[PDB]
């Protein structure tokens, strides 16, 4: 029997979107090889340093309960992505924000948001089918090293260590990670491989451990499903698969167009983090052949297959699906009910 | 034991009607195939998204106690409808709001509210009788699939899986709904039928669980009693039977007119949620034959039975019965006693 | 479920830097033979007077959480330095302040802070390599007395008693120091050598105990690893190594220049605390021969090894490594999450 | 005598850039043929509806004195542009905001804002010289008709009436526009051409008054100096001029690149107000043939001069000059002194 | 009459020094060829942008009366410098600030601030005697051009035009400056020469004519008395004249030391504003040859008289005298009384 506050329509949608945008910015700053970090205040002592997107998402709550609803929903998106794969939480968050934003923009009296959500789901199914079609399997230790290096912010040593551990204990053997008291990283087997991470301080060790865990999750996903073009170009090459779709009604077309517009968000964010204009980069990615992407680290155009800029199919698929499933549902909102602050 | 504030007559009635209007609008935004959802903040964790009238009604409260009284009465309407039939709580809420508003409008110095209550109960019994008269028994599993699809907001897969479970376990069997961890809905029998609803997150799986529970309850009511016209056309065709009823006095005439103008509310709300004027649609429905109605999804006029838009008799009869039984009693209030805030 | 406030980019960086500056000044008013002490209030009783960097660092906590974050990070620098070397906490803190300040100064839209951090790590690795190259082993108890006297703020009796105790018990023996109930320091062996610290009050004996503990830790570090030029001249002589580095991209250039400009900080601050202009002293140190440094106590440019102004190699390398590892990580921060002050 | 408030560096820089951003955004929303109207409340009577850049600029005032400083500087830019040409105040506003932002971004400890301003002046001189070099004189009444129509938000009747007035009075004749009292425009000469605006209310008449005055000033400037490519394409085609410039040192290069990025702002803003992305439109204009630009109404790429989209050379050159001269001076600011509000 | 507030000694000195330092920094930020401009809010209209020291000095008033006292005293320094020479107001500002600081620190219970002032006066008269014995008469129109260029922020056109005007109307002839209407400045004689300063907006012509006025005053002083080394170098070179002085008492020695340390402040400030450190640069200037000075524009050491960076003897000597006379008297203050704010 607690007093509640009721908001209708556009005010509620805008108040959701404010929190969604705040959390999505705070997460998306940590995207890509040029991405930066986030300092999170800790109550029990030293603040923690995390480039990990889902930690940034889960570490943010907003006083306004209306904005807190959207913040907690994008937090749920990121948490589901982490629970399913363990990487690409930033990509899932930016996709969720973009889908929710485009859904809120195209809301009117005549627009049926439920059929828009149905169209979003249909387009997501089609693009996941295209993703599985385009993916290729892993057949080389060099590919494992590349996956672990790209997943760990370009740390060649971490990629080499993970590749060595996978070679030593097999691609299915158990590997864990724990902090080492040394200044460098060492691998020992006593089998089951255990990775000991070195660093000059607890915060640096924690950050490197997060990167190592991300790389390990990505390489396990790669061996489980396969790899696709990295740098967000997998979505940018699956985009034509939506043009072959024939929507049933208008709202289906609205959903398909919204998903097609959101497909280029990850490449836009990756380019934007590297001090350049995202839209031109996405345009040139699409104009290029099916084997050319933008190397965000070096700031030029290369062949991603040769350069080792690749990502697992599982990460991108789960990120896109988890973002769509929650963002489209939030789009169907008309009334929000929050508890009055006491 | 505590100080109480007392209000007399019209001001108190308006104060209660304010809360009834707030709750009724916040629930009626979720009526019809083109209806939308309501976001409800949950203290322990992720906010929930629902398209169910009873939960939205139960998840609201107001600081003002005079409004909260009407809010609690209409909450009782929705809860009793859900407990008795498991479906049609939003229709119960809108009928309760309509009856309460009409009763409050037609109160004068000489008008006896109790005899208006007697007249409205007489009219409700009459329309229940004619609703039973125009009922149709369920004889094919195709009608089962149609009822399940209609009750689940135009979901073909939910209706098909409900029909398959109905065919396998038997019409009078036992069905239990549990949330599956997969991305697809699965049916298993081990026999007791079990539906494993699937989704990519907790909010989607909870919403789909609500929809499948509504479909199950609607189909069970259909097999128990029968089916009548969908889209609010059952009451809309029971309307012309009130002209055959004569009141004993003027108050019963007022109550009969209250039911007469109330029976149009579900169709008007269904049309209005589709972004169109309800009144013209309802007038064309009356002008049309005894079988033609308005399909709110396709936005045209079709033979309701042949297009599968059908509805259980029990749901409508109990929703109208309970909404009347509570709102009419709310009409007869003159003095209201509420506690002083502490 | 606690609400947080998010600050982006330059404002958050400046807010952290203000707290870093406050704590670093409060710590850096101490180091050098002419440095001053700090009075820290003790709630349970008499206050404490200390000339030790880590005590000042730990004892200082700020109100605003954005300043408190930088305060806790420089606290981590000081504590890690104290735990790994037992000396040079003030040097580590001033190096952390300088690295963080310079890195924040060079943060731009077109800059990649992660590659700046990589360049910083390469520069500190080269510097520590040259520092190890320039180390000298300990062969005489005279060098032991010199190290003890230098790390005891020029107290000759402490150095003499430490050298005599290490002569009696051995250079790898077990020495512990405790308070003395007489008016002077006395050494007793029973075996494990025990030092009793004399004084007329709790504050005097506590400060002398801290100084003699610093002397013991520095002397043990010297006997384990070696000694180098004191007065910060080790890093000044290590400066030329960085000029031979040929990094890859501009961000590594920036990081290497950060380290090169940070190497001058200890000598500059030691000179500044003496009452003279630090920059002129440090420049005259660079121009002079490899064996000539500035005697802050005497205010003259003298032979460092002949005068006996020497410091352990392990202490200097530990301080520099910890300061780099923490401050450079703090450099790469753009988004900051802090709890609301409930 | 009056107590003053002083701020240093980046804090005040961001403070007045906030006001510059606010005023320039309010001005820019009205740019292009798809720009909208700004409603300004009037103390005397009915609020006015305006599409005029300098009017909105002068109508923007802020309580914050630091933001008000930048607001009044951009007001000064718009006012000087209106005084010297009477058209293109929106272009001057957006160019000035772009230059102020770019100058504020690229300020460091060693950066020299004054020499950056000198380089901005050098680039401005080069762009103005190339505007003169590519300028084409007006030879037929169709061209002045097109210029009047384009400057009148594509009002064909306004341009036709102005062309008739010009052909009846002459290229150098005196034309004045006065308030009209009927519903249709009428041109009469009693000599001096006088135009009466046809409107239905005061505010509509004022809006068309602004439009017709802008069109008349556009015709006067076009016949004074000449015509170049419209739609902001002149600066895009003049961009290659800066490629041949050799800066004296780094600061002039910074200014040259600031102007180079700024030269794309008008076309980008015209595209953005059309509802599409501006960067890709600008890039397509730059890649495509020099004689083909972007049309905002049809949203396609056609020949600008053949389609009538042309601008007076005087208008664009004075907009660029007035914007740059004050924005680059705003860049040089380091300390800001304001009065304490009282 | 009205109630007063009285403060004794050190706290009052610190409060005054706070405002002195604030205004001194706000003035000295502009100093040097690489200095930046100050924005001062104007209540009557457009804000002003200036690079002149005395305008910023006059335009700053402080809420605290104790700080305002020192602010007004250094304002007196600036105004006296402007009224006597019209140039070098920032030099006098920084000299007075340094003298105030060094007199505020070097005061003890047994010291005699009156005798300290007398020693300061003796040092200053010796310094001005050395300056007059180190001057060189202007015997070349090219020298006039160099002086005009250097005193006008190194603008070649302004210096050349001033040289041409002085050649046309005679060295002692009258020159007047007024703002023009076109974009470039012109000189005309009808004799009396009028310099029509050109520009784009009000702020540009205002600060341009301020710079031209400063250059004209410097030129007049150069013709009247002579020229000396620029960049504060002559004050550096006159320090050895102080070393020959034997103070009568200890406090005269204190004052001589104060002036001796102060004599380096202008060069330090010029170097500091140039993005480089100042102490080592001025030390290298003292070490280098007599004619060698630091060219802060090119960032190197050159024979400065040959490069044309020259300053008038009268400007330098008057600035130093006006700074010293006020500051050495200010340091003598022990008790300050103020009015109670109301
Ligand atoms: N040098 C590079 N050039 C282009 N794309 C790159 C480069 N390095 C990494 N990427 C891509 O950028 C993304 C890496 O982003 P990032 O590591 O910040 O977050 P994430 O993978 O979404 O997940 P998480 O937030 O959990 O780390 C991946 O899609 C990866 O393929
Ligand atoms: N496609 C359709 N066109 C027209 N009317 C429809 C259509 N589908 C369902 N209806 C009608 O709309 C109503 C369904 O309302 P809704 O699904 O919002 O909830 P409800 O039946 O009131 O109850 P609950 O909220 O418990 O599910 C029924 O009267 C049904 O007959
Ligand atoms: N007499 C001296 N002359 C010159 N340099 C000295 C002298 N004594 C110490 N130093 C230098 O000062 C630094 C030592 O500083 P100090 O003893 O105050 O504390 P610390 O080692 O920085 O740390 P902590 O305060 O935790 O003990 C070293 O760089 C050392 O070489
Ligand atoms: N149909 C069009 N296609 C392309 N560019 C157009 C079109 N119509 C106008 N423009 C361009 O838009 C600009 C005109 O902007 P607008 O009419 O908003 O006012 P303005 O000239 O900027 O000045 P003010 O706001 O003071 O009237 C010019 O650069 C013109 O070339
Ligand atoms: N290019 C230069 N190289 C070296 N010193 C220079 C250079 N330009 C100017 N200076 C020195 O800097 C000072 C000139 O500073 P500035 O013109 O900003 O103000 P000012 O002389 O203090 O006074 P005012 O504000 O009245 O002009 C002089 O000491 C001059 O010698
Ligand atoms: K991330
Ligand atoms: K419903
Ligand atoms: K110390
Ligand atoms: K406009
Ligand atoms: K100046
Ligand atoms: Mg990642
Ligand atoms: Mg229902
Ligand atoms: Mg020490
Ligand atoms: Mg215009
Ligand atoms: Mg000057």
């Amino acid at each position: 029997g607690s007093a509640k506050d009721v908001k209708f329509g556009a005010d509620a949608r805008a108040l959701m979107l404010q929190g969604v945008d705040l959390l999505a910015d705070a997460v998306a700053v940590t995207m890509g090889p040029k991405g930066r970090t986030v300092i999170i205040e800790q109550s029990w002592g030293s603040p923690k340093v995390t480039k990990d997107g889902v930690t940034v998402a889960k570490s943010i709550d907003l006083k306004d309960k209306y904005k807190n609803i959207g913040a907690k929903l994008v937090q749920d998106v990121a948490n589901n992505t982490n629970e399913e794969a363990g990487d690409g939480t930033t990509t899932a968050t930016v996709l969720a924000r973009s889908i929710a934003k485009e859904g809120f923009e195209k809301i009117s009296k005549g627009a049926n948001p439920v059929e828009i959500r149905r169209g979003v789901m249909l387009a997501v199914d089609a693009v996941i089918a295209e993703l599985k079609k385009q993916s290729k399997p892993v057949t080389t230790p060099e590919e494992i090293a590349q996956v672990a290096t790209i997943s760990a912010n370009g740390d060649k040593e971490i990629g080499n260590i993970i590749s060595d551990a996978m070679k030593k204990v097999g691609r299915k053997g158990v590997i864990t990670v724990k902090d080492g008291k040394t200044l460098n990283d060492e691998l020992e087997i006593i089998g089951v491989a255990v990775l000991k991470v070195g660093g000059t301080s607890d915060v640096e060790v924690n950050e490197k451990k997060d990167r190592v865990t991300d790389a390990l999750n990505a390489t396990r996903a790669a061996v489980e499903e396969g790899i696709v073009l990295g740098g967000g170009c997998a979505l940018l090459r699956c985009i034509p698969a939506l043009d072959s779709l024939t929507p049933a009604n208008e709202d289906q077309k609205i959903g398909i167009e919204i998903i097609k517009r959101t497909l280029k968000i990850p490449a836009m964010t990756i380019a934007k983090n590297a001090g350049v204009e995202g839209s031109l980069i996405v345009e040139k990615i699409m104009q290029s052949s099916s084997e050319v992407g933008y190397d965000a680290m070096a700031g030029d155009f290369v062949n991603m297959v040769e350069k080792g800029i690749i990502d697992p199919t599982k990460v991108v698929r789960t990120a896109l699906l988890d973002a769509a499933g929650v963002a489209s549902l939030l789009t169907t909102a008309e009334v929000v009910v929050t508890e009055i602050p006491k």
